[PDB]
């Protein structure tokens, strides 16, 4: 998931329907943009042991973020009245145009499948999480 906040996306967004929205649904926006991102470079940052975050990645997901904040409830965008947000063609807009996401495909661009082994965090977490105790506490 992101590591980002709901309050930084207005901070840097310009769109007042950005910020004018709550707190609850800017979080909604954020985690379905990076789902966007992590779709792109086919690959996501669960693993605690690798959780990179630049400065490219992060400014990726601003862009993103307010892209879908505008067309998430706007007062003259509609998808042809169809299921929840979805990653294709919609929200047309009062100026008949096909808004589409930002082209943050070049702040991906350094991190879109790499070229390395499976040396990353794996069997590590399931090797602890699959333990019988180890611990002197039943939660």
């Amino acid at each position: 998931m992101l590591l980002i906040t709901p309050d930084e996306l207005k901070s840097y967004s310009v769109f007042e329907s950005v910020k004018t929205r709550p707190d609850e649904l800017l979080k909604q926006d954020i985690l379905e943009a990076t789902a966007d991102i992590i779709l792109k470079v086919g690959h996501d940052f669960s693993d605690a042991e690798y959780i990179p975050l630049p400065e490219t990645v992060r400014l990726a997901l601003l862009k993103l973020s307010q892209f879908y904040a505008l067309i998430n409830g706007d007062e003259s965008i509609i998808k042809g009245y169809t299921t929840e947000k979805i990653g294709d063609y919609s929200y047309t807009l009062g100026d008949g145009s096909s808004l589409q996401k930002p082209d943050v495909y070049a702040l991906i661009k350094d991190y879109v499948k790499p070229a390395d082994p499976d040396l990353e965090g794996i069997e590590a977490k399931v090797r602890m999480r699959s333990i019988l105790e180890h611990h002197h506490h039943h939660h």
